[PDB]
């Protein structure tokens, strides 16, 4: 049901394709141990913002691996090219993981933003069923990349509604909430909201792409595009996160916090 049963690629499309996900999973959890050790240096109201970090680049670099291990298991060099077997590959199981992953990275960006108690339970829970909402409209939108783009369109076009709202949200919550961060950060905040907006748009485009690229080329664009979105979207926005948590624990007196940035 998906574009990347349809072809045959060359040895260097499939290693290509190989290596992307491979150096991912690298990058991931390489990063993973810099949020373990940094751990430390954030203070008891923001260190779940850093640990979910931590969540995020396991969850990741493991649906990464997985999409390496089943790349391989799927295609054989078989006269001349790299054919499909018995095995199958796709892109579904990346829309399971952000079930769960989405919801790790929208909670750690109302941590550092201050929010507590109530708001923070009823900002998370509306994120969540938007964020949710989102994915599993894309999810059933997919199904039909090769069958009927027409409904692929459609789905999406409800994905992206959801997608819209959720933006919304974290919009309104970031610039009202701006002013009560410390350390700065009310400037760095920002950079994370266009952060968000630019990587968290790569992956309905590459949702698009077997609709104006079907072919082994647009196979690869597609692992291209997840790639940097990845790294983007979970390990570039994870540093500013952290970054963000250590700033304001120093600025309220954690001394570790203010030890470590002293050192740097
Ligand atoms: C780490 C993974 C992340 C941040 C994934 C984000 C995924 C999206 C922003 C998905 C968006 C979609 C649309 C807005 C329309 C097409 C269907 C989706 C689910 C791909
Ligand atoms: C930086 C270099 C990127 C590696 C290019 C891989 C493409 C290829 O070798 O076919
Ligand atoms: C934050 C950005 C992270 C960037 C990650 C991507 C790094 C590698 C990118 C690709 C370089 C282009 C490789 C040339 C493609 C060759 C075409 C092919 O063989 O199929
Ligand atoms: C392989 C990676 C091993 C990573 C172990 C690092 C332990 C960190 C110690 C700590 O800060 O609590
Ligand atoms: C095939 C029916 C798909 C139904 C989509 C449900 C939308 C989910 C909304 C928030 C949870
Ligand atoms: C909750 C939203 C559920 C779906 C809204 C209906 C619009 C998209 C569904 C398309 C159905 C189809 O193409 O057969
Ligand atoms: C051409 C690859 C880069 C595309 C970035 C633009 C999409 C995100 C815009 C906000
Ligand atoms: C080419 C540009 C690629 C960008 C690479 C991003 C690298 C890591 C981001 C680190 C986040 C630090 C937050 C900003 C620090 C500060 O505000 O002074
Ligand atoms: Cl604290
Ligand atoms: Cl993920």
């Amino acid at each position: 049901k998906n574009i990347e049963s349809l072809f045959d690629y060359s040895a260097g499309q499939f290693e290509f394709i190989d290596h992307l996900l491979t150096m991912g999973v690298g990058v991931h959890f390489a990063a993973l141990i810099f949020f373990l050790v940094v751990s430390q240096f954030v203070a008891p109201k923001y260190r779940i913002a850093t640990a979910l970090s931590c969540i995020v680049m396991v969850s990741a670099g493991l649906i990464l691996n997985s999409q390496a291990v089943m790349w391989t298991d799927a295609y054989a060099y078989v006269d001349g090219s790299y054919q499909l077997q018995d095995l199958t590959f796709s892109n579904g199981y990346r829309y399971v993981n952000w079930m769960a992953t989405i919801p790790c990275l929208l909670l750690q960006l109302l941590i550092v933003l201050n929010l507590k108690g109530k708001e923070l339970f009823s900002t998370a829970t509306w994120l969540i069923l938007a964020a949710w909402g989102m994915i599993i409209t894309g999810y059933v939108g997919q199904l039909y990349e090769v069958d009927d783009i027409a409904q692929l369109m459609i789905w999406g076009a409800v994905s992206t509604a959801f997608f819209v709202v959720m933006n919304w949200i974290v919009g309104t919550k970031i610039f009202k909430n701006r002013a009560t961060m410390l350390g700065g950060t009310d400037s760095t905040i920002t950079k994370v909201f266009w952060l968000m907006m630019f990587a968290w748009t790569l992956y309905p485009i590459a949702y698009l792409v077997p609709a104006f690229m079907n072919n082994a080329d647009g196979v690869v664009l597609r692992q291209l595009l997840f790639t940097i979105a990845d790294i983007s979207s979970k390990v570039i926005y994870g540093l500013m996160i952290t970054y963000i948590a250590i700033q304001q624990s120093a600025a309220a007196g954690y001394v570790p916090a203010q030890q470590a940035l002293g050192r740097i």
